[PDB]
């Protein structure tokens, strides 16, 4: 939980994924993996570190990430 990962709205705001939700794309993102899915509100997203977006693979739609450290100590 080393990490909070965010993804940004269509009016250019960021917002936190959910504890779980940045923990997996923590754990991808540490071990190098270069993409890895996630679903969410029954939409399936492709998080895509080579580009660092989150893709939906419906739509096409590809919005930006960004991390921020957690200071919170285990
Ligand atoms: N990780 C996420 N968690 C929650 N809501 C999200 C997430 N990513 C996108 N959204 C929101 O979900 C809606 C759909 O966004 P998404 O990127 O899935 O598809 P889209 O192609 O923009 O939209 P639509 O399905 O309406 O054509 C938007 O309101 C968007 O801000």
């Amino acid at each position: 939980d080393g990490a909070i990962w965010q993804w940004r709205d269509d009016r250019g705001l960021w917002h936190p994924y959910n504890r779980i939700d940045s923990r997996i794309i923590e754990a991808a993102h540490q071990v190098g993996e270069d993409e890895i899915s996630l679903s969410t509100l029954g939409r399936v997203y492709t998080i895509d570190f080579n580009s660092m977006q989150q893709i939906n693979e419906d739509t096409g739609t590809a919005r930006a990430i960004q991390r921020k450290p957690n200071p919170l100590a285990n």
